[PDB]
C-alpha cells in the first residue's frame, strides 16, 4: 500500500511506504481517533521472531543480509534463547538499536540529529552505587561546560521482572516541589510526589523554589537509593531578559540538560527498563511550560503585572505577548553563557528537512503532530502545515508505570 | 467500550459512551493515525432515515410512541415509493442543529442550540438562490451583532439537480495572478476567481474584491450575482498603539460563511447549505493574514517594528504575531462588530464539553483543529484529551463543483 501527506503551505506531497514495517497497535481503530490522548517478562515463543526481525534490520542496514555472518548470527541467538530464554547484545547490536529507537521516536522534533548518538554500554553494572557512577559520568560527558552531546546509558535488560534496573528519577535533573499545609506550592509542582518519596527515603530537603532532586536508584530489583549528583556537574542557567532589566529579579533558572530516565527501550524484544538519555533543550520546553503551564511554575501574571499590561481582559492578549519576552528570555540567558538550545522556528524548519529525507532515503518518518507542533506560536512553524502520518517501528521508546506504583520492597 | 479522557492541568477525567453510537469511519486504523490528515439507493436510505428519528422522537421524550411508530411508517412508505422522502420542518431544524453539535473541528459549538434555520426547499432558481443568502447575510450580519443562521436549500435527488453554491464562502476576496509571479489579492481563491471572470465578472484587480456568487440551481450552469455591496460588513484593521498600522491597509470582512459543505440529515443530503456564526481572532490574524500562502504580511510588520529580523531565535516573527492579532481583535471591537478571542473561546469549549459529556455521554473533538494556530498551550483545550469520531446529522466535505459540472 501506498500513503501520501501533503504540506498545505507548499503543496509539497510525501509517499509513505515505511508504514507497512509497522507492527504495535496505536490506540485508534476505523472508528475513533484518539491521537491526542498521551497514553493510549517476554517467553522464547514470542522472543526468537523479535530477535529475528530486529538482526535482519541489522545485517541489512550494513549491507551483509544473508550472508554467513548473518545467518551464524541468527543462529546464535535462536541456541542463546532455547538454552537460556534470552539472549545478549553484541555491542554494535545495542548501539544499532538505541540509535534507531529515537529515529523512530514519533514525538521527537529533534530526530535530525538521530545518527550522532553517544552510546554508554552499562550492561555490566551491578549495584546502585554503580549505575550512580555511570550516569554522574553520563551528565558531565553530555553536558560538556556548555556544547551539550546527546548521550544515552544503558544498564542491564530485563530477566524475571524481579529483578528490574530503573532510575526512579522521571529526568536525571529536576527541580523539587514541595506541597505546603496552607495548599500552596514551593518549587515545581509536577515533582511533589517524586519529592515525598525522597523525603521520606531520608533526603534532607532544603525547601527552596530551585532545589535539584537527589538520584533514586534501583539495581537488580532491590530497594532504591538516594545520592546526591555532585552540584559541580549541575550547569545552570540564570533567566534575564536583554532590554528587561526586572526580569532577572524573578528570581528564574534552569538546567541546561534535560535527560529523561523513565522510558523503557525496546531492541530486539529485550526489555531496558533504565535508558536514561540526553539532548538538548527546545526553548518552548523551559519558556512556555515549564514556565506557564498554570500546574507548573505559573509565572505569566507576575511577567504581565511587570511590563504593565492591561489584564483587564484576555481580548487584550496580554498573556500572549508576556509568553514572547518570557521565551525571549529563556533562548538570550542560554546562548549568553553558551550552553546549548534551540529556538522552535529552528527546531521545526530542521525537522521538515528531516522528514523529507526520510521519506526519500528510508520511504517514512512516523510523526506525532500533537507533540511535534511547539506549545507556541503554531502555525508560524512550518510543521502546524505538514499531514503527518503517526505509527509505532521498534527498535523504540515506551512509556512505563512509575515503580513505586509497583515495587516489592524488601525492607 | 467506555472510554476516558484526561485534562492534564486539572486531572479532571471523563467518561465517553457516545462514541459506541459512531457511525461512520475516521481514516485511522489500529496501524496508523491519520489525525492530521486534513481531508482524511431506497435499501440504503430507511436504515438512515429510522436510525435519525429514532434519536429525533428519543429527543422530544415520545421514543416509541404511537407518533413516532406513525411517522417512522409514514417514510417508509414514501421511500419505497418515490425512492426518497421530505423532512418535517421540526425534524429540518434538529438535524441542522445536530450537524453543528456534530462537527468535531468546531470549537464554537457551546451556540450549537442557538442556530436561525432558514428554510429555502423552496427555492427553484438561481435568481431565487441569491435573495435567499442576501436575506442570510443582512439577518446574520445584524448591523454587527452577529447571529449564527444557516440557509437551507432543496436537497440532492438523482444527483444531476442538485444545488450548489460554487463559492467556499458567501463573503471572500479575489485574488489574481500578476506578471510579476506575485499574487494579488488572497492567493487561496485565484482558481475560483478565474472561473468567474470567464464566466463574465469584472473583476476590478484589487487586494480585496468581494468575490460574486456563483450560484447553481436544479443542476443547471452556475450562475452571477453581487452581494449588495451595503451588505458587507467590512472593518479597517488599526492598532491601537501603533498608528502605521492602518498604513498597511488591511481590512478583513466581519460574516464568515462557509458555503462549500455538505449538509447530511436522515441519510438525506444537502448539497447547498450555507450557514455563518463569527470569527475567532486568531482566524483572521494568523491564518489568513500570517500563512506564507495567504496574504503573508509577517515581515511587512516585523519591518515596521522595526524588529531584529537577522537571528530566528530574536522571536521577531512571534512578537510581530501578536501584535497582528490584537490589531485585529481591537478593530472588530472598536466598530461594534462581533468577534471572541481565542482564550475566551476556548474557555466556553471546555465548558461546553463538559456539559456534553453529563447530558450526553460526549462530544467528539479534533485536538488539531480545536486548539488555537497561535499560544496553543496557554489556552486549556491544549491540556484536554479528546476523542474524534463521526456522529450524523453531519456536515461533510465535497469536490468543488467546477471539477464535477457538465455544462
Ligand atoms: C538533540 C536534541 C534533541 C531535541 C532538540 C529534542 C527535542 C524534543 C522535544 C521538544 C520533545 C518534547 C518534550 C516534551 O514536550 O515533553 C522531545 C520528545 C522526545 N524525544 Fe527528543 N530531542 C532531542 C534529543 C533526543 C534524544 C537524545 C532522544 C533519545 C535518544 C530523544 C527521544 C525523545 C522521545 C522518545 C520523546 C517523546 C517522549 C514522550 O513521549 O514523553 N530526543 N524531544
Ligand atoms: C457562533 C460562532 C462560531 C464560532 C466562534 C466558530 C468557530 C470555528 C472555528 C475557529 C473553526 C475553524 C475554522 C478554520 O480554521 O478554518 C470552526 C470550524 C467549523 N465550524 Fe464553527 N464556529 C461558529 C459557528 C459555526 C456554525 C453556526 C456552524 C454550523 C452551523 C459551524 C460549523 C463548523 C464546522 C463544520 C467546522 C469545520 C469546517 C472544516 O472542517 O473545514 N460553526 N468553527
Ligand atoms: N529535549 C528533551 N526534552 C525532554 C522532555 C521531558 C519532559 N520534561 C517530561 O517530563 N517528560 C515525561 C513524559 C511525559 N509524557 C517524563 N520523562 O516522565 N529531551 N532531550 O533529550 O533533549
Ligand atoms: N468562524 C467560522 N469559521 C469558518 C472559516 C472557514 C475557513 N476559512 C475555510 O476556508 N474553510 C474551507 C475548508 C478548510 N479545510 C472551506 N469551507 O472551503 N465559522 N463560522 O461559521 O462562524
Ligand atoms: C492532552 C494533550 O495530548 C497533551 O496536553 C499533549 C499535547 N501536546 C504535547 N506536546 C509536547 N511536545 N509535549 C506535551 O507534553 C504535550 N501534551
Ligand atoms: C496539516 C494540518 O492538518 C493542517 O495544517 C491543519 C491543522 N489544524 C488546523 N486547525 C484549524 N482550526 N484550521 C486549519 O485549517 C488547520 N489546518
Ligand atoms: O512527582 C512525580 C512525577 O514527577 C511523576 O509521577 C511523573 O509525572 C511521571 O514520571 C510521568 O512524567
Ligand atoms: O480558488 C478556489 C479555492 O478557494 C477552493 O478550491 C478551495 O481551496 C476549496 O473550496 C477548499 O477550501
Ligand atoms: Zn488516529
Amino acid at each position: 500500500r501506498f500513503l501520501k501527506v501533503k504540506n498545505w503551505e507548499t503543496d509539497v506531497v510525501l509517499t509513505d511506504t515505511l508504514h507497512l514495517k509497522s507492527t504495535l497497535e496505536t490506540g485508534c481503530t476505523e472508528h475513533i481517533c484518539m491521537g491526542s490522548i498521551v497514553l493510549p517478562v517476554r517467553t522464547k515463543d514470542q522472543l526468537f521472531p523479535l530477535a529475528k526481525e530486529f538482526l535482519d534490520q541489522y545485517y541489512s542496514s550494513i549491507k551483509r543480509f544473508g550472508s554467513k555472518a548473518h545467518m551464524d548470527r541468527l543462529e546464535e541467538v535462536n541456541k542463546e534463547i532455547e538454552s537460556t530464554s534470552t539472549y545478549q547484545l553484541k555491542d554494535t547490536e545495542l548501539i544499532y538499536g538505541a540509535k534507531h529507537a529515537w529515529r523512530n521516536a514519533s514525538r521527537c522534533v529533534g530526530r535530525i540529529q538521530w545518527s550522532k548518538l553517544q552510546v554508554f554500554d552499562a550492561r555490566d553494572c551491578t549495584t546502585a552505587h554503580g549505575m550512580f557512577n555511570y550516569i554522574c559520568n553520563h551528565v558531565k560527558y553530555a553536558t560538556n561546560k556548555g556544547n551539550l552531546r546527546s548521550a544515552i546509558t544503558i544498564f542491564p535488560q530485563r530477566t524475571d521482572g524481579k529483578h528490574d534496573f530503573r532510575v526512579w528519577n522521571s529526568q536525571l535533573i529536576r527541580y523539587a516541589g514541595y506541597k505546603q499545609p496552607d495548599g500552596s506550592t514551593l518549587g515545581d509542582p509536577a515533582n511533589v510526589q517524586f519529592t515525598e518519596i525522597c523525603i521520606q527515603q531520608g533526603w534532607k530537603a532544603p525547601r527552596g523554589r530551585f532545589d535539584v532532586l537527589p538520584l533514586l536508584l534501583q539495581a537488580n530489583g532491590n530497594d532504591p537509593e538516594l545520592f546526591q549528583i555532585p552540584p559541580e556537574l549541575v550547569l545552570e542557567v540564570p533567566i534575564r531578559h536583554p532590554k528587561f532589566d526586572w526580569f532577572k529579579d524573578l528570581g528564574l533558572k534552569w538546567y541546561g540538560l534535560p535527560a529523561v530516565s523513565n522510558m523503557l527501550l525496546e531492541i530486539g524484544g529485550l526489555e531496558f527498563s533504565a535508558c536514561p538519555f540526553s539532548g538538548w533543550y527546545m526553548g518552548t520546553e523551559i519558556g512556555v511550560r515549564n514556565y506557564c503551564d498554570n500546574s507548573r511554575y505559573n509565572i505569566l501574571e507576575e511577567v504581565a503585572k511587570k511590563m504593565d499590561l492591561d489584564m483587564r481582559k484576555t481580548s487584550s492578549l496580554w498573556k500572549d505577548q508576556a509568553l514572547v519576552e518570557i521565551n525571549i528570555a529563556v533562548l538570550y540567558s542560554f546562548q549568553s553563557d553558551k550552553v546549548t538550545i534551540v529556538d522552535h522556528h529552528s527546531a521545526t524548519e530542521s525537522f521538515i528537512k528531516h522528514m523529507e529525507n526520510e521519506y526519500r532515503c528510508r520511504g517514512g518518518c512516523p510523526a506525532d503532530w500533537v507533540w511535534i507542533v511547539p506549545p507556541m506560536s503554531g502555525s508560524i512553524t512550518p510543521v502546524f502545515h505538514q499531514e503527518m502520518l503517526n505509527y509505532r517501528l521498534t527498535p523504540s521508546f515506551e512509556y512505563q508505570p512509575d515503580p513505586w506504583n509497583t515495587h516489592v520492597w524488601k525492607g
